[PDB]
């Protein structure tokens, strides 16, 4: 019931690439002046209140631009992938990097001195009124201890918006803005005077009103400006595409979407104005091809639409999701590197009745990656058993294109996952990803998914060092290793070690929820996700039907592997005593007095021989499942203060680089200050025995547990996939992985050669696309250290 | 017990006349240092920077050790002087500047440097005082109600709550350290990953805080007073220095253990917990039962004389005499005279349900007559078990006109505790806070005295069809024309007040959520269950007990108003409604044609010569029970955003003056601007049957279900309370009154003359107490028009 056959580019597309990335990245300070300027004059209202008005003072007066040719229009930015910031979290940071942030290794930013001197003029009113500081008081002094020691760090929503939301996109084109204010209206009748709860409630709902109105008023100024456009326009063609957005942008989103380029345009003003109400990425557009499908059929049957133009409506709105960007303080941003905004977009899957979703355009989504080739959106595909064939085989041949897309993610475990979790199976059954890997129920849930980044290899060393770091006391005391008598000794101490460490992260995260749930309460986002306008509170409060926190744990196969040598080599064999072990890994295995170096060399390389993580050993694989257990087991039995409970991911972004650069010599072999594994997936160089025994090692993981999503990397070299065979074999190596409930898995696709000669010559590569870890990023844009980590994994 | 009055020490009257040698003043000290603190903890949540301000106030503020002061503990340097309280509002104040020392209702001095200093702190407080955030969140409607005088909110809205009595006892028994112990006992109930660490152990470290300050705060007196010990020549006072600065050593921190250490305990608690707040109503309860203890022992041990005792006594009662509040012009008439209501009862029930009477409860009795001002508002609980001794001892202190004490009725009182959610147990335990409303004491966030209701303006309203000043005041209940049967009144009546005691509860609310945002109080909280426990404030909803008590005014007006009409206009056909609602318009012709002004004051004499409320006539008495429903019984239903219900008061203050103010003539006979009735009593004058038959009606309303309190004033000639034939008349009155379930009496025994000489020669009764409502005061320091209207009340 589709046509799966690719549609023809429009020349239109590369122009637009191309003027995306004609400068570099810029920071802007109109955002940071006009919030400012509202909460002035707002001073003595309700914090919900003034965050509506500001909201509205942004959306009346920051500048807004049509680029060159765009049919779908909406720019935060006057510099293409240019940022505004946002002071109401933090902003030292920024201040901080002023003369360095233009050529840092990270994700570089331009920044002009008159907008350094704007910043400082505006920043100033936000000392002592950030999230930031205020969740900084909220924490323990052992939660800002175990931060300076790097246990793990919650900086993504310290620092900055939390967002990674799949809001209700269908209810917007339905019934438009105008529908929304009507339900809220309706809602305001069931108020009384007297209510205990009328005060709060009401300030919330007259808060939605003026921020939806905000967001009417702001697509009215594109129309306006495309109508001055056009009156300016040579090119006849042009001038004509600028008056039908002029008209479009009069409808959507205050009204219900009439058309498919009016959905295409009600859709991205959405996704545009929640990165600039708060600057909280992962906004997922989730389920594109299932909500945006009625509103292409009615007009591709009416006759009013052909391919051609869907698919070039499509291939802009790829473009425009590349035009969003945001800067964080370059520590973060190696955690996050390659300018993502992890806006992640699925296709296929189930509907809520379990049949087959595969429509027109959830083959027209994996040509607009095609088509457009960036980094962004992050493309994905939900897989079951009664999958199309043909939609399958079409991601197979993005993913041969070496682009990193889409990632494959698994109904048959996320959805009973889901389940377990409270959604019901109809919920469930609908379910997008957000952001990296992290399943979601769209537009019912708060879910933190990103809610920091848990180092499972520190508080093994701390097992060795017993609680000390750096000299000082970093951690608790769990005995001198020497004198563990017993392997189960070890574990238990390690067991220990994770719990107290895990419960400090827990104390961060929580500290930084009462921040943002008092000082940033967002009306807009919140009238968008089930049951704020209900319950009269926004989702940051606890107006979400489904509320939760998701950390994610780092090293897996490094705490595997490493408890492997502990207990075959230590307690088993006795091949090396605890002590010298300890000795070993102090002094980096003598890698950075000659008896003690050989004698190092010695025990890394008895270490390096033995069995290793993903390659389907037994015994192996067992304390990769149990160590995985330290982590998601305890998680789960903490809750968070919007009513809801923890649950654990195991997913990298880009952070098992600098992670591992703040992680010493482990007892698997890795060396001190080397990146730690990414996600589930094997150390690279470590898995020798193809991808089948890989997924079959991963598998033995208890993925369903970490429901906030696992992420599995997997790199093949081109001819792996070569013709219809190839392609076939791919996805048969998946369902295989996926029958035996693995999660997730992505694919670089690409040579070892080629990585190497676009080092050597970046000028020459552009262009080139990898994937990173759940998500893609252009491989010149990384840093040495990421590009090096990248190139050094396993090729299959 | 021994009820022997025992002797005056010649130091009170010189500790008096020091409080009163010069006006009151307003000083800039606290201001200036809680701007300083808060300027400074920006960025820290909220209940901790209270704390911070309260240790930075405590540690900071000018002290003095008054001369011969066996009590010490001072908040001004000027005797009876207040400092100002900018976080709740201070915009009423700087309008005052050039006023306030020559206006009409309490005023004050203030100096020019104190304008300059008070000017610069309060910028700071621009936009951040509970006040705005309460106006922020007040529906139109109940702005409206406000502007055309339906109630007024006032009292927390300008200034703090208070209105509670905390666990005094427990200070005494296990001193703030033993509070501290407490807390931190608490704390090891807190595990890092609890939903609510970060905001119960920032409330408990804040509890932390507080207490160290109010340590620190004694010690400073103990260290002033080691200081002057060393300059001062009268070998005496010298003796009474080295012995204050032992006793603020130990005291609060310690448990007390002498009587003066439970003494100056009680006076550091009474008076810091004013600095914390400006909240009033601020009251000791039962200080005969919890200082029992102390008195006993050190008697018994022969350490204390009954003679020290009493002057120890005396002295704290002159010291309730030295702490202050000023309060914008428009408020201060409606709390006239210098007040802050701290309400000090003796006598009562055990727990076990005996009579409570002991030595102390004779002596506090005592310490009125010897200090003879107007605070503490001594109060007695009555019940059939009470010992006749004390009561008489009681009847003896009104007979000298001062006023005291208030009689409380705990037969219906503990009932309708306990129909509010008190055990039996803390019922029995009840005190009065302020004026006249029952509490469990240590248990409850009461908010017992949240608004000023005015129940004649929504009967005006009836007959202006909801206009005033011929714009929409409030619903339109119909023309008053076309009722036709008096059914049909009374029903447009019940429907004006359920809308407009609606809003108050919207106004309340409002308030209610300012202070729980903005003004939460770490050290008030923890002298209250279950603070500690649940890791919240009061302000909160950390009180076990929490209720919202709103007073109506007017019930006797309302009653005869509606006599009038029943009678008059429907049953005897004598007056048409047209005419009655021009008679109302034009005050009876009291200030048009000549004949139509006798035609008012010929309608006006036949509605005088009706019968009226408080003369045991049950067609008159009906309507008052059933009017006073509709007020009381509406407000049960009401919730209040700490959990608790709204519960119905009626008493004056001495608002019924500036309430009568606002208020056009009614049916009753009442010309318009005349005050209103004070409590639940008869019109002035219109009891002409005798006091038993006032007491008769009064008794006829439901008393219980107006569960905040009722006030039912009376006033003697002073033989009436000749010999002590009177003294038992009197008691029989008061046992005959509380034998019908009446709530509450108290008297003015005074002939007409002394008044009136008093306003002819104020500076010859510079002494004289006269009762107000619900407490005592200076005659010659309120204005005209309340002397006038405590002149006019009927002598018995």
């Amino acid at each position: 019931n589709y046509d799966s056959t690719p549609i023809a580019k429009s020349d239109r597309i590369k122009r637009l690439v191309d003027h995306l990335y004609a400068k570099m990245p810029e920071i802007e300070a109109a955002r940071a002046e006009l919030i400012t300027e509202s909460f002035k004059a707002t001073e003595g209202q309700p914090v919900v209140m003034r965050k509506a008005r500001a909201f509205e003072h942004i959306l009346k007066n920051l500048p807004i631009i049509i680029r060159p040719e765009e049919l779908i229009v909406g720019s935060t930015t006057i510099a293409p992938r240019g940022c505004q910031t946002y002071p109401e979290f933090s902003y030292e940071w920024l201040e901080a990097e002023f003369e360095t942030v233009e050529t840092r290794s990270a994700d570089p930013f331009y920044i002009s001195e008159e907008t350094k001197k704007r910043l400082l003029a505006a920043d100033a009113y936000w000392k002592g009124k950030t999230t930031s500081e205020l969740a900084t008081s909220y924490m323990a002094p052992e939660t800002l201890r175990a931060m300076k020691h790097n246990f793990f760090t919650p900086g993504n929503y310290f620092y900055n918006g939390v967002g990674h939301v799949t809001v209700q996109y269908e209810t917007v084109l339905a019934i438009g803005l105008n529908g929304v204010k009507e339900k809220v209206r309706k809602e305001m009748e069931n108020c009384h005077f007297g209510d205990a709860d009328y005060s709060t409630k009401m300030c919330f709902l007259e808060s939605i009103l003026i921020s939806c109105d905000a967001v009417i008023t702001y697509a009215n100024r594109y129309a306006k400006m495309a109508e001055e456009m056009a009156e300016k326009e040579t090119d006849a063609a042009r001038r004509q595409e600028l008056l039908t957005i002029a008209r479009v942008c009069k409808n959507v989103p205050e009204f219900p979407a009439e058309s498919f380029q009016e959905a295409c345009q009600s859709f991205w003003f959405i996704q545009q104005v929640l990165q600039i109400e708060s600057s909280g990425h992962s906004i997922s557009p989730g389920r594109f091809d299932q909500y945006m499908y009625p509103y292409y059929e009615k007009d591709l049957k009416e006759g009013s639409l052909t391919r051609e133009y869907a698919q070039e409506l499509i291939d802009c709105i790829w473009v425009k999701l590349n035009d969003l960007n945001k800067c964080r303080d370059a520590a973060s941003a190696e955690g996050f590197a390659g300018y993502s905004l992890f806006q992640n977009l699925i296709v296929g899957g189930q509907t809520v009745q379990g049949r087959d979703a595969t429509n027109d355009l959830s083959f027209m989504c994996i040509t607009a990656s095609e088509h457009v080739f960036l980094p962004m959106p992050s493309l994905s595909i939900r897989v079951w058993h009664g999958s199309s064939k043909a939609l399958l085989m079409r991601a197979a041949e993005l993913t041969r294109t070496g682009i990193g897309l889409p990632a494959y993610y698994n109904d048959e475990v996320i959805i009973p996952a889901l389940v377990h979790r409270g959604a019901t199976m109809d919920e469930a059954r609908n379910y997008n990803i957000i952001g990296c890997v992290e399943p979601q129920v769209p537009g019912k849930t708060d879910g933190w998914h990103d809610a920091a980044f848990f180092n499972m290899c520190r508080p093994l060393e701390m097992v060795f060092s017993n609680g000390y770091d750096n000299g000082e006391i970093a951690s608790i005391q769990t005995g001198n290793v020497e004198s563990f008598q017993s392997f189960d000794e070890f574990m238990e101490a390690y067991r220990k070690q994770m719990l107290y460490n895990i419960e400090l992260m827990v104390n961060a995260d929580n500290a930084i929820d009462y921040a943002h749930a008092k000082l940033a309460p967002l009306p807009f986002e919140s009238c968008l996700v089930d049951d704020c306008i209900k319950r009269g509170m926004s989702a940051q409060e606890g107006g979400a039907i489904y509320n939760f926190t998701g950390p994610q744990g780092f090293g897996i196969a490094n705490v595997a592997d490493s408890l492997y040598t502990i207990k075959k080599l230590v307690f088993e064999e006795k091949r090396i005593t605890m002590g010298e072990l300890k000795k070993a890994l102090e002094m980096n295995y003598g890698k950075g007095p000659e008896d003690v170096r050989k004698r190092y060399e010695e025990i890394h390389e008895m270490i390096l021989e033995l069995p290793k993580y993903g390659n389907d050993i037994d015994e192996v694989d067992e304390l990769a499942r149990e160590a995985a257990y330290f982590y998601t087991r305890p998680l789960e039995t903490f809750k968070n203060p919007r009513g809801g409970m923890y649950q654990a991911g195991l997913y990298p972004v880009s952070a098992n680089v600098p992670l591992g650069a703040q992680t010493g010599a482990t007892p698997d072999g890795r060396l001190a200050h080397t990146p730690v594994a990414d996600g589930v997936g094997p150390t690279s160089g470590f898995d020798i025995s193809g991808p089948t025994a890989s997924c079959n090692s991963v598998a033995k993981l208890d993925h369903a547990i970490a429901s906030n999503g696992t992420l599995f990397n997997m790199k093949m070299h081109p001819t792996a996939m070569a013709g219809e065979k190839g392609l076939e074999s791919f996805i048969s190596l998946i369902r295989g992985y996926f029958d035996q409930q693995g999660m997730h898995m992505q694919f670089n696709v690409v040579d070892r050669a080629t990585l190497l000669d676009a080092q050597a010559h970046p000028e020459k590569y552009s262009g080139l696309i990898v994937r990173v870890a759940g998500y893609s990023a252009l491989f010149t844009t990384l840093s040495k250290s990421l590009q090096d980590d990248i190139i050094k994994r396993t090729e299959q």
